[PDB]
Parts: structure tokens; C-alpha cells; sequence
């Protein structure tokens, strides 16, 4: 039962991560990239009403992950804690798997 994550998505510019996101019906629907701007960085791209949303993945001094403040071992750590916990200041948005085609 062993499979990948549905949300690495690698090297995607970040008007493309917009595109796809843009077609998902549902707010929360999301992917991790790894930043064209910033290039060793991950950026986290969330659809919300008619926008996608993007948050830098920061980093502590030891390489924790985080957005705010809550900070993860893991990239998957970080995305578990935010399908329950709002990626947002603004609205409750809440992480969910993108539909596949
Ligand atoms: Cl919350
Ligand atoms: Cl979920």
C-alpha cells in the first residue's frame, strides 16, 4: 500500500502550479514545488476560490520546515499538520489531495 505523494510536483514553475491548480474544483487542493526564484527552497501552492495562494516553505537554523510558526521534521510532516490546521491568516484553508485525472 506503499505510494507516492499525489503533491511533489518537482521543478513546475510557479505560473504552472497556478494553471493546474486553477482547474481544481475544491479550496484546499494543493502541491509542493521546489522554487524556480529561490532555488533550493520548496513553495507551497494552494487553490483557494478563483486564486491559488503560494507560501515559501521556511527553514530553522537545523533544517526544520515550516510556514508560521509549527515547525516539521519533514516536507510531509508540514503538509499532514496543515490538512488539519489552516494554511491561512486570512480564510480557513485546509490541505486536501489534488483530484487526479
Ligand atoms: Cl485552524
Ligand atoms: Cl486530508
Amino acid at each position: 500500500e506503499m505510494k507516492p505523494h499525489p503533491w511533489f510536483f518537482g521543478k513546475i514553475p510557479r505560473a504552472k502550479a497556478e494553471e493546474m491548480l486553477s482547474k481544481q474544483r475544491h479550496d484546499g487542493a494543493f502541491l509542493i514545488r521546489e522554487s524556480e526564484s529561490a532555488p533550493g527552497d520548496f513553495s507551497l501552492s494552494v487553490k483557494f476560490g478563483n486564486d491559488v495562494q503560494h507560501f515559501k516553505v521556511l527553514r530553522d537554523g537545523a533544517g526544520k520546515y515550516f510556514l508560521w510558526v509549527v515547525k516539521f521534521n519533514s516536507l510531509n510532516e508540514l503538509v499532514d499538520y496543515h490538512r488539519s490546521t489552516s494554511v491561512s491568516r486570512n480564510q480557513q484553508i485546509f490541505l486536501r489531495d489534488i483530484e487526479q485525472v
